[PDB]
């Protein structure tokens, strides 16, 4: 029993932080097979951040401005690219420490584990999701661009996060390991403005589930609803549209409890209408959004 | 900027966790040089838990008995010995990857991260405080016995807690890795209530700082008190007595904001005689108490 917001081992990853410095610029980059990633932004100054012409200033630069160790150790840098938004440092030893490995790019809504790192040295770990509109509500002091976020299936580990920036709200934006942004943004210190922050239903359904398997069943009541009729709540309450691939992903969690999704649907709906009138769920005073129904039956099983 | 509940990063533990297996029961240990610390009730049936007596039990085991595997491999069992709460297994090969380590007691209010481990394998990590009354509120299915917290102090390893039991409650009870229990709880599948659980009153205080420094600001005040005034509040909201060794220890924290910590308790006495008020602090609804001073100042570095 327990529900804890857990993030996934990250041993795997931490054999793979290394530090890249080009100039007087020092961030994290990323050590698998002989290439390091990295944020192309390791080559601007903090002045060129207003309006950096990424081709134009990476014409200045050789393989031997690439500064890359890896704990006390120096690679030899014996390529590099830039691939959208990240660097390729090709180096000349392949990391020891490689372990199996994915790129991917994951969908909003979907949850991963950011391994925050400083300089290469890891600092600490926490679990997360990607909001619906493509920011991360992450902890990235000065220098922690490079950490990476990941998830883990087995032995492989599936790398779908690179920090790059964070905006003037506060929340964070990057890449994937392709140097593609999630969502709208650019790695340039202008104005960019993140769209509305909806909640992930899906993942609040999940985490009902999970409070129902747990013991916490107060907020269970005697209503039905409709899936129209939900997200005619739903969209009153910035909260993302359910669709029945929502409720199908959702069953295994609906066979184990024996509650229909669209009864925990109701309940939902009534949380939204009434609050929770001063009580929990799950040790939690809200409806908590960034675990995934897989998530849920991992944690479970 | 952001706050995040973050553990330590895991690498360190991960290659020490091994599998221990004694007759039908399985759960992990934890492999440090040439030993193997687990949970003495590895040699208990499901039906010994009623009333186990351990000596009477231990007698009936040769070094033979214990199964020890790291990862796909068997470590030889060259002695065995009964530590308090926990089995000493002698193995005659040191874990090549065993971390500069020590095994250290906390205090009731501070916080480590739990690697939660099943079989010997590694699940996830998360990060939780060890309450007033002893017990942890963590997550643990059936075999995540001998999984342990720690603290990681650069490159040296504190480990501070195996987990042990699951109370009838849904909460966590363990030792430290001499197997001394924490608070009054047995090895024993009988009835043990906790006592009280009171909120860790100087880590709320952190955490009030830590969204000050975020920029979450509302909830500060035109209002100060006194220890005494603020106690005879926390004793109504059971609430840990705040002491001036506890003032002294927010002390960076008061500098860095120059808010006084008796200005924050006055803030801290608003909001538990108002409430919330339907708002959040740093995401959340309730008063979170499972940041430290010293991770808050961690975090913030
Ligand atoms: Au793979
Ligand atoms: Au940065
Ligand atoms: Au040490
Ligand atoms: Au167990």
């Amino acid at each position: 029993s327990g529900f804890r917001k857990m993030a996934f081992p990250s041993g795997k990853v931490e054999g793979c932080m290394v530090q890249v410095t080009c100039g007087t610029t020092t961030l994290n980059g990323l050590w698998l097979d002989d290439v390091v990633y990295c944020p192309r932004h390791v080559i601007c100054t903090s002045e060129d951040m207003l309006n950096p012409n990424y081709e134009d200033l990476l014409i200045r630069k050789s393989n031997h401005n690439f500064l890359v160790q890896a704990g006390n150790v120096q690679l030899r840098v014996i390529g590099h690219s830039m691939q959208n938004c990240v660097l390729k440092l090709k180096v000349d030893t392949a990391n020891p420490k490689t372990p199996k490995y994915k790129f991917v790019r994951i969908q909003p809504g979907q949850t991963f584990s950011v391994l925050a790192c400083y300089n290469g040295s890891p600092s600490g770990v926490y679990q997360c999701a990607m909001r619906p509109n493509f920011t991360i509500k992450g902890s990235f002091l000065n220098g922690s661009c490079g950490s990476v976020g990941f998830n883990i299936d087995y032995d492989c580990v599936s790398f779908c996060y690179m920090h790059h920036m964070e905006l003037p709200t506060g929340v964070h934006a990057g890449t994937d390991l392709e140097g593609n942004f999630y969502g709208p943004f650019v790695d340039r210190q202008t104005a960019q403005a993140a769209g509305t922050d909806t909640t992930i239903t899906v993942n609040v359904l999940a985490w009902l589930y999970a409070a129902v398997i747990n013991g916490d069943r107060w907020f269970l009541n005697r209503f039905t609803t409709t899936l129209n009729d939900f997200n005619l709540v739903a969209m009153k309450y910035n909260y993302e549209p359910l669709t029945q691939d929502h409720v199908d992903i959702l069953g295994p969690l609906s066979a184990q409890t024996g509650i229909a999704v669209l009864d925990m649907c109701a309940s939902l709906k009534e949380l939204l209408q009434n609050g929770m009138n001063g009580r929990t769920i799950l040790g939690s005073a809200l409806l908590e959004d960034e675990f995934t129904p897989f998530d849920v039956v991992r944690q479970c099983s």
